[PDB]
């Protein structure tokens, strides 16, 4: 079970991109289902679901050239779950998570505008990052792992656990309350696409 | 006061215009330049009347003129009824900008709904990805088909139309129900506007 090892990747909201490594090329696709095409002719095309436990995968007949969209499928076509993928695939699944995974860390959920800054939580919940771009230049990322200072002269810093510069601080103290502010409406808005369930509420632009 | 109320220009991006000039401001404070000769700032709550004349002078420059000593402030009640009209001038520009000013874009699988900022009861465009238009209004609705037939109904069934004018009508409470969501709580923080909102 592919599952004893990774977990199914989530690519949902995502917007699309089709990038080529030497092996293949991955994509999202405007259904934001995720495209591995292995590889100059396409021999194996691997289609995840958004959701991650849904696994389509389809073959030519013969020795598919490259393109702009991904080949249509063949009724050379199979299917699987997350737990019935075989073995052969578990490797490229996960060339595919790493990809998606790399996708939310840069894909805004939120955006919003400050008196003093440009607020950034992203898709890669949970614990996304967030970013303040304050608009004299100073930039604060923060991680699950750590966080990134960048000055207005591009002295940059990491604190993976303070005293900063106290000037710092009021800069660190504002990114903070950005980021329970966009935690706060990231709730609310979360709440009603569930009582709701129309269509996605995400990403939003405030202010 | 006791006609017009008070001008609400919150939240408006700014935008000059000749005719007098009106301005939206940065500060979304509304200028009114008479010609200039005369400047009235009303502050974006509606309620604070800035005025002040030139030491004519004042040229028609692309920005106001920076403020000189021959001021005055009003509240909208101390107003003095010589500047009643440019105040109500002031109110009717603001109010067609606010029609046109979008508080909430959400995007629905079929279409792009537009919740304006010309509350209470804001107008809500709805610009479904096909062609059809929906524009609610208190007066009326306009039905805009794929071919240009445009139909303002004023209070009634057409018929297939009705797919439509259905989603229409849920978008509506949709974004009617996030602003009163995102309202609620820009009431509880304090913080910066929550407003306005792109969704999708």
């Amino acid at each position: 079970t592919l599952r004893s090892i990774t977990s199914p990747l989530v690519a949902h909201r995502l917007k699309p991109i089709r990038q080529k490594t030497k092996k293949a090329v991955v994509s999202i696709l405007d259904s934001e289902e995720v495209c591995v095409e292995l590889v100059e002719y396409v021999k194996e095309v691997l289609q995840i679901s958004s959701d991650g436990n849904t696994i389509t995968i389809y073959y030519p007949n013969g020795g598919f050239p490259l393109a702009d969209r991904p080949p249509s499928p063949t009724d050379n076509i199979s299917r699987y779950s997350f737990d019935n993928l075989p073995e052969k695939y578990w490797r490229k699944y996960q060339y595919a998570s790493r990809f998606v995974q790399l996708v939310r860390e840069k894909e805004p959920k939120i955006e919003y505008f400050d008196r003093y800054a440009k607020c950034i939580l992203m898709e890669n919940s949970p614990g996304a990052d967030f970013e303040v771009w304050f608009y004299d230049g100073v930039k604060i990322h923060k991680t699950e792992d750590f966080i990134q200072v960048i000055e207005k002269t591009g002295k940059s810093y990491t604190l993976k656990s303070n005293s900063l510069k106290e000037e710092i601080k009021m800069y660190m103290d504002h990114a903070n309350e950005g980021h329970r502010i966009c935690l706060a409406l990231e709730s609310i808005i979360s709440e009603e696409e569930r009582k709701t369930r129309s269509a996605p509420f995400f990403p939003i632009i405030i202010g």
